[PDB]
């Protein structure tokens, strides 16, 4: 039931791939979702291929066996659980979305850069320009990006 | 910016979906008065037979006005503004799986939004809100203030 976790060596699993993208594609992708936040914490990230891991990443449609179904095209694009045991740090994207590289459809990196955060304690920040806002933000640019200061700040006042 | 012109309105359950017991249908909807009810000098009793200010009812894709649904997805529901005929009422899409909990669309959560519609209200910018136009919108819930403030600039 926890708002930090007490390590802060995790582990990830991408549990499955949708077919919206390459595998390597979808990897590259989500390497760089992790990164972002590595990069201002001392935070770091292993990757399991098999059994549970921290953080649990999987694609998933409509009722999916969590107690919180996906929608369809269009509303809510992913959700993700708070640092804890078992569920708790995993991420869920809703696959009747249109993943992509870039913002042609919904940028895969960039909803999992954001979901990375509520996986580590994050909620929604209040700026318009935050990662951690709750509202989608496809106007861009992308080899660009850099974390607005709410999330270093948001962030570090988790784990400094 | 309709408001009803009255402090008294009635609603009507004209048909039943099979996703759910009648009691959770009817008990969704009571709910989903109460959330407006208490923020209003707004009062609501039921109709069985007649025209009530807010007949609320289950279709599937056309069903009678000029609006269809459109199947599993994308529209939820759709609700008309304030006065009278169609106006005030409330649809739900049927091509949804209505539930009590969240394991498919939410019931009262649909019913809150909807009743914003009926009774004049519309879609919102902040996304707190009840009524910010997207799904999914905890069950079990307090209204925003944006939306607190809204209704009752139209009803104190
Ligand atoms: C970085 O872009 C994000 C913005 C919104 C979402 S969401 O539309 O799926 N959403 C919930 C939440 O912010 N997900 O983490 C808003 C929902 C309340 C409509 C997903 C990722
Ligand atoms: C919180 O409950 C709301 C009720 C219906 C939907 S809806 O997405 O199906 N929709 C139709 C209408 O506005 N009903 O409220 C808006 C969208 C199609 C513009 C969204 C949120
Ligand atoms: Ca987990
Ligand atoms: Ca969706
Ligand atoms: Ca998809
Ligand atoms: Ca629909
Ligand atoms: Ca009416
Ligand atoms: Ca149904
Ligand atoms: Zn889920
Ligand atoms: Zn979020
Ligand atoms: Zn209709
Ligand atoms: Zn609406």
């Amino acid at each position: 039931g926890m708002p930090k976790w007490r390590k802060t060596h995790l582990t990830y699993r991408i549990v499955n791939y949708t077919p919206d993208l390459p595998r390597d594609a979808v990897d590259s992708a989500i390497e760089k979702a992790l990164k972002v936040w590595e990069e201002v914490t001392p935070l770091t990230f292993s990757r399991l291929y098999e059994g549970e891991a921290d953080i649990m990443i999987s694609f998933a449609v409509k009722e999916h066996g969590d107690n919180y179904s996906f929608d369809g095209p269009g509303h809510s694009l992913a959700h993700a659980y708070p640092p804890g045991p078992g569920l708790y740090g995993d991420i869920h994207f809703d696959d009747d979305e249109k993943w992509t590289e870039d913002a042609s459809g919904t940028n895969l990196f960039l909803v999992a850069a954001h979901e990375l955060g509520h996986s580590l304690g994050l909620f929604h920040s209040a700026n318009t320009e935050a990662l951690m806002y709750p509202l989608y933000n496809s106007f861009t640019e992308l080899a660009q990006f850099r974390l607005s200061q709410d999330d270093v700040n948001g962030i570090q006042s988790l784990y400094g």
